[PDB]
C-alpha cells in the first residue's frame, strides 16, 4: 500500500477504435481495437483469406476502486487489452 | 492524494506476422513495473508471399499508452507491443 497524487487505416489488417468506459476504474476510459476483417488486405485492396487479421492483446495496469464506489482508495488490478491487429498466416510452426 | 494497495512472450504473432518484431528489455529499477519488452520491427518494409521484404510497404510498432508507478506517483508512458504492415502515403 502507498499513497499516490490514422496509420492503422492504411494497415492491411485494419482496425476500428472502440471506446471502452468504466467509471469504477483509472483510467476510466481507454481505447481498444477491433480488427475490420478476418482476411487481410491485399495488394487490390480486397479482403484475401490466405492470411489473417489478429488482434495484439497486452497486459495492462489499472486502478480499481477498492472497495466499491470508493473516490480515493484503489487496488491494482491488470487487464487484458486489444491494442491493433496485424497479418499473420493462419499456419502455426508448433 | 489517492490510496493504491499493491514479462512474458506467449503468443507466436511475432513470428508469423507480415510485419515481425523482436523484443527489447526496458529496464527501470524506481519504477514498477520495472521491466517492460518492447517491440520493435524487424524490418524496414513487410514479407511477401514469396518470403521476402517489399520495401515499398512499411512495417509499424503499434504503441499502448500505459500505466506505471514511479518512485510514489502515477506516470503514463508509451510503449511499443507489437507491429502492423502499411501502405506508404505516397501523395502530398
Ligand atoms: Cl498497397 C497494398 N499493397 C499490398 C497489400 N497487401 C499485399 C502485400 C502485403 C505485404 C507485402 C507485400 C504485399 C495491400 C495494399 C493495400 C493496403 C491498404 C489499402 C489498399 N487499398 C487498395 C489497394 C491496396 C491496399
Ligand atoms: Cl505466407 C505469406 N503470404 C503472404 C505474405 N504477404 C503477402 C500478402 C499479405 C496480405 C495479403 C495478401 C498477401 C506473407 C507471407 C509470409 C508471412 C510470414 C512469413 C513468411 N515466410 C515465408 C513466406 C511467406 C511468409
Amino acid at each position: 500500500t502507498v499513497m499516490v497524487n490514422d496509420y492503422y487505416n492504411r494497415s492491411t489488417s485494419p482496425w476500428n477504435l472502440h471506446r471502452n468506459e468504466d467509471p469504477e476504474r483509472y483510467p476510466s476510459v481507454i481505447w481498444e481495437a477491433k480488427c475490420r476483417h478476418l482476411g487481410c488486405i491485399n495488394a487490390d485492396g480486397n479482403v484475401d483469406y490466405h492470411m489473417n487479421s489478429v488482434p495484439i492483446q497486452q497486459e495492462i495496469l489499472v486502478l480499481r476502486r477498492e472497495p466499491p464506489h470508493s473516490p480515493n482508495s484503489f487496488r491494482l488490478e491488470k487487464i487484458l487489452v486489444s491494442v491493433g491487429c496485424t497479418c499473420v498466416t493462419p499456419i502455426v510452426h508448433h
